[PDB]
């Protein structure tokens, strides 16, 4: 057979909400996720706000001894994963363990245990680091527990491109199933850097918003009075598996993964390429892996992290990918006006809003739209969600540090 | 169907700078191990790791450029710069778009975050460095040398421990086979060898501890091995569409035939002690590549010393190649001289493997004096082996959380 390859179960960890059915009621509803840092002084930090995972509580997934060996991005995943795969319904024996694997990765891993273990050596010395400091904050251990965790044998990776991280765990994922070497995978990605090292780090950058006195207006891609991103916590996962497997197990099908496309800018370690050329060409590769015109496109889950040089250049690069007709038809918007950015979990997360919108045939809004740049060309969906008929296919982007770019095409199923 | 060839190695390690030189002094046995002296070990429950000697970053880049770059970047684009160079491959406006990078780390910039750390907690966040982030992040040798040469095709980074130099190759083989790209840049970096990272894996004890003896310490299969030694480097291959190779006349060192990928769901640090896993991944990869135990004649194995590891993998292998297959193979660990290269690990001995088949000859297990008892297969000890009609040669990484992969190259 050419093997095809569906979505079969979805989880999801969000500053909107710890399910993907909360989040994405929230999302509909146009609310925002964003607040203030309460888990640490804040006081000489440029911001002092971000997308924070509300009332999580491991012990429904491990126990507390467990969970001590882990950071938090690494239990964020492990929570969507086994949402994820409760959710499909998937059987996991000794027959089939083999043919089961995972893709999911991080941006940047276990910041805070990696702080915590700085702190140990320097205060006390080497040999008073835990001994559980690599295997807690590594970006592959994810990926590791989770197969321990639920016997999983097949493939285990972990891709970590930062923001493009989550899509593309997904679409290799796909290519994986596609290819033989397994029949489902379990695939996403996880973050949790809202610690001090972190925000340090994108605010020493001058990355982020700095509208610290309205944190849930910060985030506000297109508007004119933009100022930068912001940072979020969270994970999203899927379930993917090969068509056959599926429908001889009668399973529900959310959608199917047809696209994946993947480019780097080669411009600049932070700024994308101001044609939004690099974005067209990962957008281009998965409209002719999945075999469709642009006018077949019906929504487009943008990066649009909210920052002045990023935001215009990715609508240039999809009206260029999609062409006229297609970008007449096309809706376009950034949930990360409600989330933040997710980061290692932006792909994964928005992947899964991008499949739920084909389900629910409903688009979600780009809040915060008050005064959009002057001449961009599409229906950015401002302020409220938006309704769409017989909408086939839907895209998701993500474009990150150092020019990585990828695009996956959801088919409606 | 498109194949998929290698036109282009690269390589920085703890046995030398270039892949000419580090293969020739692995053939001859030379150990990389030295005691660290760039910082105080004086607590430190191990002192010595495998490190690269005499690197100048400056015959690639600036000092004020490197200053945005931890060493394992600046080590990653290094190799990678080799690797291009070694290959010919000219990068136009034409074929840009075709020609991409996957490239990992298992750690990432471990020294410049300790530094920005430091900063942070002595000097408050308005003195972490602007370049924080860029600087640090797995993806950036990636992202860096997808810049610095126009590298506008697919570019990823996959980072699974001591697996990834290994996955890069393998998926970035996929992706020219699939059609998302003619060439790639593929493999692995990392320089973990500062204080937060040996006493990270220190108080894992998953190390070495023979302090007085730091070139004796790697000792894969010897009964007195205790843990790995850590080692620095990068190895990088440029991959090639068959087709576009021979088109342009490029030199091919082998073919990339087979690979495969497990996970031993089974613990996050030590291995199935069945080596059930590993086998596996090989057996995925010889699947991939078409072919059977007896056509593999060199395997260059995980073999970090540890006591659990090692032995596992064995088991791993006769599965994988049977009784015959078994009979007719030659195993070793380069380990035993570079250490573990933890992220560059397999990239370094996928070079490693291609170099055997090129010259026929199989570099040796070294510190191989006392073996467990009953491994029924030829560990290559002390000294190089030659070999015969060796078409195929494997590769294998299999690292923390139980994630393993398999590469088998064919011979042209």
């Amino acid at each position: 057979s050419k093997r095809r390859v569906v979505v079969t179960g979805m989880g999801m960890l969000s500053p909107v909400g710890n399910t993907v059915e909360s989040s994405w009621k929230a999302l509909l509803a146009g609310q925002s996720g964003i607040v203030n840092i309460e888990h640490f002084d804040t006081t000489n930090f440029s911001t002092r706000f971000a997308g924070l995972v509300k009332g999580f509580d491991c012990e429904q997934y491990m126990s507390k001894k467990d969970a001590r060996k882990m950071d938090l991005f690494i239990q964020y995943g492990i929570a969507a994963g086994i949402q994820a795969l409760e959710d499909s319904g998937l059987e996991v024996n000794e027959e089939n363990a083999a043919r089961i694997g995972v893709a999911i990765g991080s941006g940047i891993g276990g910041l805070e245990l990696i702080e915590t273990g700085h702190q140990a050596l320097i205060e006390k010395g080497p040999r008073k680091v835990s001994p559980f400091f690599v295997p807690s904050t590594i970006v592959n251990m994810i990926a590791g527990n989770l197969s321990i965790m639920r016997g999983l044998r097949g493939p285990n990776i972990a891709i970590s491109t930062a923001c493009t991280t989550g899509l593309h765990n997904i679409g290799h994922a796909a290519r994986m199933i596609a290819y033989g070497d397994a029949d489902a995978m379990v695939a996403g990605g996880a973050e949790k850097a809202s610690t001090p090292l972190g925000m340090a780090g994108f605010g020493a950058a001058k990355a982020l918003s700095t509208r610290n006195d309205e944190p849930q207006k910060a985030s506000r891609p297109w508007d004119k009075d933009r100022d930068g991103f912001v940072l979020g916590d969270g994970a999203g996962i899927m379930v993917l598996e090969e068509y056959e497997h599926a429908k001889a197990r009668g399973a529900k099908i959310y959608a199917e993964v047809v696209g994946f496309g993947m480019s780097g800018d080669a411009y600049h370690m932070t700024s994308p390429s101001e044609d939004g050329s690099g974005g067209a060409l990962a957008m281009e590769a998965a409209m002719r892996d999945a075999g469709v015109t642009g006018e077949q496109i019906g929504y487009v889950n943008a990066h649009g992290t909210s920052t002045p040089a990023g935001d215009v250049a990715e609508v240039k690069g999809i009206k260029r990918a999609l062409g006229e007709a297609g970008t007449k038809q096309v809706l376009v918007s950034s949930t990360k006006s409600m989330t933040g950015h997710l980061l290692g979990a932006a792909g994964s997360v928005e992947a899964i809003i991008t499949v739920m919108s084909l389900v629910d045939q409903m688009v979600p809004p780009t809040i915060n739209l008050d005064n959009p740049e002057e001449g961009l060309g599409v229906d950015l969906v401002p302020h409220v969600a938006r309704k769409v008929e017989s909408m086939e296919y839907a895209m998701c982007n993500s474009f990150g540090f150092g020019g990585t770019n990828g695009s996956l095409i959801f088919k409606r199923m």
